[PDB]
């Protein structure tokens, strides 16, 4: 019997491939960039937060699977009303999200023992990266910026995935430390007070502002130690924010970079 999975979030998609079940995926979202060579060859269903039932359903799924980032809620009710099985998992901002999503997905795909194996492997890489973070004796102050050209310019504080990543890697989230919760508009006051040692951004956000030169035209950013030293870390969003099987690898990368910033 044929199995036709539609996955609604990139991290969920990454888990499906990592569990060795990628051949059954018929549709993915825009954020599904890993493994790049395999996902870019698959039909897109749109933006994970801006979904239509028509988009999902006309791929003729046997199963629709995602996490709490998938929406809107009303589209999700349309899937269930069509009688297509729908499995939505929680995705909390914590280092426990990867293992929880892995087990949920493996169970939803009837391969729970495979999910225990991958979850353990991922756990091990997370633990190994956190140990590498013990190299840092002087935690750098890090500011995460969420950028979309001039339309969106935001900082991330507490109760986010990126906050967890910054801390686990041995950095201080400078925005969080100043009391910012979730995503808030970036102000010159916040940046200047924070004096971040390093600016953390997304690949596509950094391109969208016109590279490093564009980024440093945002008011307040140039007058920070990060701005003066051009100390910018850019990661793709799925890798940094997704909390998927590669979390331990992103942490290793971040902590290596945070150590350089600490020097
Ligand atoms: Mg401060
Ligand atoms: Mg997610």
């Amino acid at each position: 019997g044929s199995e036709r999975i539609v996955s609604l979030n990139g991290d969920i998609t990454e888990i499906i491939f990592a569990l060795g079940m990628g051949e059954y995926v018929v549709g993915v979202d825009s954020s599904a960039t890993y493994p790049p060579e395999r996902t870019k060859m698959l039909p897109n269903i749109g933006y994970q937060r801006r979904l239509s039932a028509e988009g999902i359903l006309s791929l003729n799924p046997t199963l629709v699977i995602g996490d709490e980032a998938a929406g809107p809620p009303e589209t999700l009710a349309q899937i269930r009303a069509a009688g297509v099985p729908l499995a939505i998992t929680a995705d909390p901002p914590s280092l426990d999200a990867p293992q929880q999503k892995i087990r949920f997905v493996a169970q939803a795909l009837g391969i729970p023992q495979r999910g225990e194996r991958l979850a353990a492997q991922v756990e091990a890489e997370i633990a190994a990266a956190r140990d590498l973070a013990r190299r840092i004796t002087n935690p750098p102050h890090v500011l995460f910026l969420y950028l979309r050209g001039t339309d969106v310019q935001q900082v991330a504080g507490r109760n986010t995935a990126v906050d967890v990543m910054i801390a686990a890697a041995g950095g201080i989230n400078a925005a969080a430390d100043a009391g910012i919760v979730e995503f808030k508009p970036l102000s010159p006051e916040v940046v200047i007070a924070a004096q971040p040692d390093v600016l953390l951004v997304l690949d596509k956000g950094l391109e969208s502002v016109g590279g490093v030169d564009g980024l440093l035209k945002i008011p307040g950013l140039a007058d920070t130690p990060a701005g003066r030293q051009r100390r910018i870390i850019a990661l793709d969003d799925l890798y940094l924010l997704g909390m998927g099987p590669r979390t331990g690898q992103a942490l290793t990368d971040l902590t290596i970079a945070f150590y350089d910033a600490a020097q």
